[PDB]
């Protein structure tokens, strides 16, 4: 029986820029024992990273149910912090980290 092993082994994947795998690395906590907010303190940060803010808020309000104690004194406010920003990014973009652009097909050829 384990929990932190599968989750921590994807904390890097969440930071590699391939977030689709990183969602799929924190979902097993919400199914192994959802009685812990940490399962909603990393998925709740990778769903937003693809653009699924709509699903991230549906996880923030399901992790704040498990921060009733000092074992999660910061997660108690990190799911709120992201909820407090998902309602302004589910249809807008002012915190991008992987956006891209090209030339106007008329640049100075240099």
């Amino acid at each position: 029986s384990q929990f932190e092993k599968q989750k921590e082994q994807g904390n890097s994947l969440f930071k590699q820029g391939l977030y689709r795998e990183a969602v799929h690395c924190y979902d097993q906590l919400i199914t192994a024992q959802p009685q812990n907010p940490v399962g909603y303190s990393n998925k709740a940060m990778a769903l937003i990273k693809l653009g699924e803010y709509t699903q991230a808020i549906q996880m923030c309000q399901q992790g704040l149910r498990y921060t009733s104690t000092a074992e999660h004194v910061a997660i108690r406010s990190k799911l709120q912090y992201r909820l407090e920003l998902a309602q302004g990014a589910v249809g807008s973009v002012q915190i991008p980290v992987v956006e891209v652009d090209e030339l106007p097909e008329g640049y100075d050829r240099s």
